[PDB]
């Protein structure tokens, strides 16, 4: 549990508010020594509560000083910087004085400067390019940094030009501070950067997610036009027995609409799409687990495969991007159940090519949906 991490009361309070009740492995491996202020080099092949590692660790040690930035987190992806910032917000909910800001390209630097002069945050998240510019401009004062965090290091340090910028930013910070570096993979020349940034760091390599399998699943597909999907879906819902069902679609617009239609048709459904605050996405997926409703319509979830044991059928209402997403959508990784029914809709030659692509990758044949499906084959009793 997160209580064993011996974190500040208000920090544990926010943790309970978010949802997750069990720490991931990268968290058991890193958090303890990270809150002790130890330098850390962590290769985690994922995002499985990985950002929460440095967000909780830095918040735990944070000694807020008004108008002073004590924590700097930089990553390669603009979107990841954005999400890391929202995560700091969520976890510092019971630390009313804590301020966070995220800076990245795409937005006039004048806006960033305005924030730094008028209401400087204690924590800054950003992409190297913008962070370096604000620091050169002297808008961002990095002379008080006590925690220097880098994520997506492999991508961030891939090229000399960006590696040079990060080292330049690094030199503007105090020599005495905690440094943590996270990355999905350990590229070649990142070791040299690590040697310059950290000395004798605790090195943690977390065993990538235990991959999923299609073993034991019933898999089929149906060739139909797009405007024939709703009828087919609903007819199948009327015939196939299930406790709960998950339906995957390609967009937010499709997700919201399909879910609304089901709800109107007395098919209590819940929508979870890429256009919701993570806190909302998490809270909704939790509601679904609580078997609050029988149908979940979604653009994608939190990987790790199907973990809700009451879900008996997964519909790819819209064909999945690649085979890899098919696997993350269909595979079961719950506490007991291994049987399940997967049904894919094929509207054009492109979805078909992708479906054939899936049949080869995992060496499984996906037949056309038959008129009769034995319930005992996809539901455990």
């Amino acid at each position: 549990g997160f209580r064993d991490f011996l974190l500040k009361p208000e920090l544990l309070r926010a943790i309970v508010d978010c949802g997750f009740e069990h720490p991931s492995e990268v968290q058991h491996e890193c958090i303890p020594q990270a809150i002790l202020g130890m330098d850390v080099l962590c290769q985690a092949k994922s995002g499985m509560g990985k950002t929460a590692v440095f967000v909780l660790a830095t918040l735990q040690q944070l000694e807020p000083v008004t108008g002073q930035v004590s924590v700097l987190v930089m990553c390669h992806t603009r979107e990841l910087a954005f999400q890391i910032s929202k995560e700091y917000e969520r976890f510092s909910k019971y630390m009313p004085n804590v301020k966070v800001a995220v800076f990245f390209g795409g937005l006039s630097i004048k806006k960033d400067e305005e924030v730094l002069k008028k209401n400087c945050p204690h924590i800054v998240v950003g992409t190297p390019g913008r962070i370096l510019a604000l620091a050169r401009n002297k808008s961002l004062n990095l002379k008080h940094i006590k925690h220097f965090i880098l994520d997506e290091c492999d991508k961030m340090l891939e090229q000399l030009d960006m590696r040079r910028d990060v080292q330049e930013i690094f030199r503007m910070t105090p020599h005495e501070k905690q440094v943590m570096m996270f990355s999905a993979t350990l590229s070649k020349e990142i070791r040299p950067v690590c040697r310059k940034f950290m000395q004798d760091p605790m090195e943690i390599f977390v065993d990538d997610e235990t991959k999923l399998t299609l073993h034991g699943l019933q898999q089929y597909y149906v060739k139909l036009k797009d405007n024939e999907k709703n009828r087919k879906l609903f007819d199948l819902l009327d015939v196939l027995e299930f406790n709960q069902v998950v339906i995957f679609v390609k967009s937010v617009q499709r997700c919201i609409a399909l879910a609304q239609l089901l709800v109107e048709q007395n098919f209590p459904a819940i929508a979870i799409h890429r256009g919701m605050p993570q806190e909302e996405r998490l809270s909704r997926y939790q509601q679904f687990k609580d078997f609050q409703r029988r149908i979940l319509v979604a653009t994608n979830l939190f990987g790790r495969g199907m973990d809700i044991e009451r879900v008996n059928i997964a519909f790819n209402y819209d064909m999945p991007e690649d085979s890899d997403t098919y696997l993350h959508r269909v595979a079961r990784a719950g506490r007991f159940g291994t049987k399940g029914l997967a049904i894919t809709f094929v509207s054009d030659e492109n979805d078909a090519k992708i479906l054939n692509d899936v049949q080869d990758r995992f060496e499984v044949n996906i037949s056309e949906l038959p008129d009769e499906i034995d319930i005992s084959s996809y539901i455990e009793q």
